[PDB]
């Protein structure tokens, strides 16, 4: 009868217009066994019509940036193709109980032209660090456990 | 890009044994259009495993509580029969942007014999008003747009 995780996210680029779009999050593990993180998705939500998206990845607490952290950017309708996330998931990755995942990095277009961060769902303004941020979402098995999708 | 309603719970019962179980709500309408109550369902889940439920408004905001918000019980699954939420619904309502809709009331086994809300999914202990609540979940035409349902 309990939520076993939550979600906290920052982004340090609060301009409106940036050539970068930070989705860093920390999973909290608030449940009483290890979570299996690769059962896991984390979505960020934005609007953007450029096909060739760059993911990076700055920290990972619990394992290797490079190999452990993969991203890909999906849409959400054919149709129409502006409204997209970026989906996160992990190759390994075990969260004690009580501990926290921290997952930092952005994604860029690949010819470095600037994104407009406003009309993006999960945009995150007017904070000054980690904060629980109910308009991303984290799916365990692709069951909905935090957060709230685009309507 | 925006949500536009969070919801708040308040449980006045906070005792894991009750014959009452408290689903009061405030809607809240964060964005700048009247929000239709008509197209929204708001469920407070619960394990239980008496059939007869009974459904009682003390107090809607923005209508006659007899008339316009309608309670009832549903299985999530067939299988198992315990598992259910109450989902309220409204006949008439519009929440003003910038206000909300207070709606409290109770559901009680027929026979008056008491639940345990320890395992309840929706349970909410150890706050003194209402707060924001997300194990209750709102849904706007069948969309899903606050909370987390049951996992
Ligand atoms: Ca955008
Ligand atoms: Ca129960
Ligand atoms: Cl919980
Ligand atoms: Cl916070
Ligand atoms: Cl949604
Ligand atoms: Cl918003
Ligand atoms: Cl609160
Ligand atoms: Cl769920």
């Amino acid at each position: 009868s309990h939520m076993i995780l939550k979600l906290k996210h920052y982004n340090e680029q609060q301009s409106l217009y940036s050539k970068a779009i930070r989705w860093d999050f920390v999973i909290e593990n608030t449940g009483n066994s290890y979570i299996d993180l690769r059962n896991v998705k984390v979505r960020y939500y934005f609007k953007d019509d450029y096909k060739n998206i760059n993911f990076a990845v700055y920290f990972y607490s619990l394992g290797d940036e490079k190999n452990d952290v993969k991203g890909k950017v999906y849409n959400i309708r054919q149709s129409d193709s502006s409204h997209k996330y970026l989906e996160v998931t992990f190759e390994k990755g075990s969260i004690p109980p009580g501990d926290a995942a921290w997952v930092f990095g952005a994604i860029t277009r690949d010819d470095w032209t600037e994104f407009n961060q406003e009309d993006d769902w999960s945009f995150l303004q007017g904070n000054s660090t980690f904060s629980y941020w109910d308009k991303m979402t984290v799916y365990i098995s692709d069951k909905l456990v935090w957060g709230i999708e685009p309507y």
